[PDB]
């Protein structure tokens, strides 16, 4: 592929005005107040894996909505306190609960737990559909905050730091969250939500700057948006959407990060723009560092493994 | 381009149902629930810029007690009017389909589009068990209860109950339309409900599930491949078939008893030409299936003339 | 896909200046009088279509060239005087002559006439094709604006006015001509040639700024011109060519426009880019509006049919 | 590309029905009576090239229907009878009237003709257009076999070889016809209804076997008459249709052929699929000769040059 | 994508006869023994990477034609011996040296070294370009098994599983090799050359049945060949071409595999088609086990990771 | 379609060059290496179905004591004759171009079209110290030294040393030509041999390397940008680059001193418009860059018509 977006001297410089309504953090505030209500219930069932030196477990737990969320919850065989990570997936990206790269991170030295996204990789999502919406999660309840998609999702998200951090073989000092695009979306999310993540890993974020993303992406999922728009002609539903999306929008939620951070970018990524990249980044107050790869896009990127794994151990190892 | 079986062993492709010896059983309870959630319909005009036919949004409650909506428009003259519920393609309705439910009613059709649970509207209130492939296809896949079209179907019964209600609207002359997935849901609704008089379905979708995940080359069947590729765990795939079973035309076509009319296109990708036949080999009642050679999945003029045809005929 | 021409703040104010030679309506006033001595001797045919309410015939009748141009003609199956629409196809476009459109539209209470472009969706084309062309009707006979294949086409949809205008059912005050793509543009240059439409609605029109079309196209057919200059690398080819469309060229007709006009446009629409069809919008002095729809490209637009509808009737019905 | 038509096995047995009508011979028959009706009165005009030992000329001549057909016309610049060829050129695929390969002919020791094909590379058309056709020439004035498209073209095609055997310094008993595509079926096309051409090479010949071409190609151009159908949903249109391709197929054309023909073949050929092709090949009865290239498609085929060059050379040059 | 190769009935019954010329295993003896005459003196440098529990090193050798193999070496820190395990990349598919997955696997108990193939992920290529070929490492050499890309590549292979032996903290008896696609095909071949290897693992192995592969195939690199016999049409080098690809295709190797092995394959997979792969699954005569995917292709299969950590850890880590 | 710098800035395209300090001492060594390399060229008799033209094959010894090849066509008359040295682009050899060879020497001109090493034709013995891209584009590029066209570069110049001996050649008519790769080296060929008497370039590859990465559309420049997705160390990157420098056209074309006739499509997305300009900016010599438009990465019949006139006035 090839370059796109903006300059890299541009996007350096990129950041958006937020969109956060006047009842942002009142919406995040109650948001996480019927969270609270909900009694975590967590369960831990051992799951038979391959593997020498690492327990694997399946655990599930009660999040907003009463949904029963799940992932694989992989253990260094060896006492603790062990530091943790809670690692989310990428969007329609859960191939069998991602359980091979649980297990290697526990090899690595570290609890993890791979949180699945409601009706994606697993996880159960009981909140209902409350009218039509694009193919895909991106515009499930896009009509209001409340009954967004990520509204639980993220919940869940946070919830799962709570329930890794009762844990008593776990170092509630030394819990790190990760993940790729959505999943990195999910871990700056988090940290925003919860001070329970010391470190934060964020590989070319998703849910970022969607006023801008709708216009630039050239891949799924954003798009979706565009889909939903098309199929809903009515002027107020875009204005409304976007009004429900800016209570999730990354540079919303960056300012309250204040855990460091690791963010990645290909400038060449297609599906996670590096402009809506760089604004989260940009958005951010907090210890951080954004790995800017030329020649990537919207994948695995070797050279930024050893920078999250380097990032990572100095933190938490 | 020709891709699917000849036209020759197209026409007695005939795979065996594959429907489980509770089939009826479970739509005799499906039909159940849904009788004890009351319609209470609503109607509230809806302007709309035509002349001689009057608009509506339409809604009732159906399984699950879902809101289900849709426009409905009615020749703005005295009734009984007869009457068509058109359902739209997967994913493929834009403003509720709202111009062609008009032109339906300017060509005398009291109509009604429903518009299907999440898609082009409608509530859905059925939780999401577990994980499934971006779409609807999968959702709720591992239980004939919980799976996504078994609410969907539903809506299409209680959306002919509600209709043939209106005092406006005569009962004896309401017919199903739909493509794809539209045409899925007009058969699904002519083997529940007998209330429908005749059928017209466009290249019907969920459709020989087992050979559609095989043969089809577009979305949205191999939704269902992508879900096997995210879950895989064989039991995973024998319950999702399992259960696709219980929707699959080729199981449901043996109760449909009303006149019905379905096109197919040879070039059709997307519900491929056997998985097409599969549907209307299964029926056993007055029928008649136009072959397109040179149409895929999409409109198709020389049906359309067949199709207003056909209506006219056993409708107005 | 995505954005891609000018943004929607250059595309308002996007005027390029005229391209139309000195003898340009001498050119139009020339050809208008070769049409005017072709007889019309209009015939119409009944022809059978499952509907109610509405009578429909097969309508043909002579134009320039003594070419016979055809078309199904549907009307109101009650008492006239009916309000009338002459409707033009895309761009090879045209399936079965458009009946089932045409019909829908006289139920609408319309008395519609869907002409069909020469050698296209039907019709006759008895001019001559003076040499070779690339693939297409857009190149042929190029090299000279009285064998340019629109030059019969426009006088075709000049004629098809004067004969629907004729019938004495039809109400001569309210005509309408409408079209998408190559249609708008037909609908456009009939309001321009003749005064006899009352109202014009074009659908993001074809034949616009044919020197910038060339060059931001992505798609058929604009590009076929492209294709020929590849033929015909004589750089006086390349000057004839373009002189020859600028007297098809929209933004040398639309000044002639003095009928209340009805414009849509996709900002994503790779055949008649955004620009080219501001264009022909910003050189039209008279009642305007046009309809800018964001996500949407080269095709049925739900919006802008209620518009189209409410339009319509407001100055027709 | 990767193989996808019928095996080569299968290929090599591939012979399917002739579809003439019973008019068929008729047909050509008026076709070629209404062609004599119209004076050749060509026309040499000399044309500037940066070449040595070649003299370029622009060639036009009158046609069916009156229609001025035109080319570029290289001669070697030496004293003749010179060999000829009248090169045809594939559909919608002519740059500048090919006049660089026509001179290359030339240089080869070849007085030839570059015929382009009417409203395409270049030349009049005063055929009408009756009504409506999809995109493209495949289907104009598809619905009668006097008002199709190629009638007009296949009787330039053999004007041409009457008015190049006229030049002087042309040796009539030494003209071959090729071409590629639709070049190679005006070629094949030519010497079914000529017997002026000595020989004959036609590269993946087109206009072959319709009724399965429409059923077996990937791309254009034979798929302009799927199009045409997909916007003519009458069924009679389309029986009409096929009756007036029949006049022009090559599978029925491919029998009054007696000069030698060279053809080639690609197994990946998605325009002109290899079946069609193999079809004109086994209809002919001539000294003939396929070869076939498993590897290419449509396109120049650098080893099947040789070949020709080395055919043209042993029955003309030679 | 969608299944288009033979059906799985047809698949499980492919098994195409060798190809194998009479100097086969004459080729490889003598191969063997060019090998054997480098002195592998390799060397070991230590790695830094972010990881605890593992010391990570650059491993080098010399090997066929006094190449320099790289690759990095992953050791569990531990006290050994450990079992081993020499991982191969697959075609133009290692990102820096595959470092990540090494560790991993070392992480998982395994002494674990990723030679990089010549010219590819790493590693010099000493041997000489004998003329021209198609874009990419396929063809070079092609016109003779003695300067065959793949006959040093095999060589290395072999080499590799020498060195690893040779450590201390290596258990000579419980070595595997393991790799995808290319990485599968040198697993396989390894096995066949050398009997140091206990266990071998291949995904969807390359190199098997050319013949049909280039018929078959729709994506690269199998099709580079396609792409040498576009560019060379003379009949004698394509004789020769799959004469040389007999000494390295897998169905006539795998005769030779006397280790336990464990294969997958996908049905829609479009680079190594199903067919190839069970086509040296069937030729294979020892402990075998080939794990069907129907909905997956040339990627990484999460069902067959299990199947292969299980594996592995059953014949060499308890 | 358009898609580069516009025409206007094109014309005014001229980076900065990115030669080191010892670039012209890298060429002189490099030279001082091949001419340390006995050309020993043979000429064998090639049978070819053409009348007035006598087809060889050619080879010959070059840097690295590499065989290099190339069909060698003379016309068939008594010489002098001018000479052509044509190169061919990038994998875009087939049958050794031999019937264009046998062409431009029935346009008069004794023609040898050199193959490029393990291209299309050629050997090569230089030695690949390690991974690279899959292509000819990063094969030893972490040192000028190993480097795939420092061996192809010195090819160019050997085959003009070599063709000027013949006896039949007129050494003052020799011209160079080539496209893309092939227009590359007949630049390179002229910037380091004052053989050739003119350069014909049709959209000459290699140049502008830094721009090129960021700017082409399609390959083989992108090969080191798959070559640096492999390489993730930013040191391989400098070096790659650094190595590079030493055969970009923009620090060779100053070397030129013949007349040069250049052409670029405009839409070209394999050599990107600017690329070409650059080069052609770079040069100091009678010049001229003939733009097209509408074409790309191909034959532009127009521009043949430029060349062989060209060619004709200053060779014929
Ligand atoms: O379903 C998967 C199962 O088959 C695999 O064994 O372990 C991971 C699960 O997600
Ligand atoms: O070049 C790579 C380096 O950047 C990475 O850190 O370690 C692996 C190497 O191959
Ligand atoms: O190998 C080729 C040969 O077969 C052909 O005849 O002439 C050109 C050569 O390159
Ligand atoms: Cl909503
Ligand atoms: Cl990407
Ligand atoms: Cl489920
Ligand atoms: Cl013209
Ligand atoms: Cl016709
Ligand atoms: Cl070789
Ligand atoms: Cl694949
Ligand atoms: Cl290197
Ligand atoms: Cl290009």
């Amino acid at each position: 592929m090839q370059l796109f977006d903006l300059s890299l001297e541009e996007l350096k410089k990129y950041k958006p005005k937020k969109t956060a309504r006047p009842d942002f953090s009142d919406f995040w505030k109650k948001s996480l107040e019927e969270l609270r209500q909900v009694e975590a219930e967590p369960t831990l069932e051992s799951y038979d894996y391959p593997v020498k030196g690492v327990k694997v477990y399946r655990l599930t737990y009660q999040s907003f909505g009463h949904s029963k969320i799940e992932g694989f919850y992989a253990v260094p065989d060896q006492t603790g306190p062990h530091p943790a990570l809670v690692r989310f997936h990428g969007y329609n990206a859960s191939y069998d609960g991602g359980i091979h790269d649980i297990v290697n991170w526990a090899l690595h030295g570290y609890a993890t737990f791979g949180m699945l996204v409601r009706g994606q990789g697993g996880s159960e999502d009981t909140s209902v559909t409350p009218g039509g919406h694009a193919l895909g999660w991106m515009t499930k309840g896009i009509l209001s905050k409340d009954t967004y998609y990520y509204r639980g999702v993220y919940l869940d998200a946070v919830r799962a730091l709570e329930v890794i951090q009762s844990f008593p073989e776990v170092d509630e000092h030394r819990i790190g969250v990760i993940g790729g695009s959505q999943g990195g979306a999910l871990a700056i999310a988090a940290a925003a939500l919860s001070d329970i993540p010391k470190v934060v890993v964020a590989d070319y974020p998703y849910l970022s700057n969607f006023e801008r993303a709708v216009d630039v992406a050239l891949e799924q999922p954003y798009l979706e948006i565009n889909s939903y728009f098309r199929r809903n002609s009515d002027p107020k539903v875009e204005e409304k959407a976007f009004e429900t999306l800016s209570y999730f929008d990354l540079i919303n939620l960056a300012g309250w990060v204040k855990q460091p951070t690791l963010m990645a970018i290909g400038l060449i990524d297609k599906i996670t723009p590096p402009s809506t990249v760089f604004a989260a980044y940009n958005h951010l107050e907090t210890d951080k560092d954004l790995k800017v790869y030329r020649y990537f896009g919207h994948e695995f990127i070797p050279a930024f493994q050893t920078e999250k794994l380097s990032f990572l151990q100095k933190h938490l190892l």
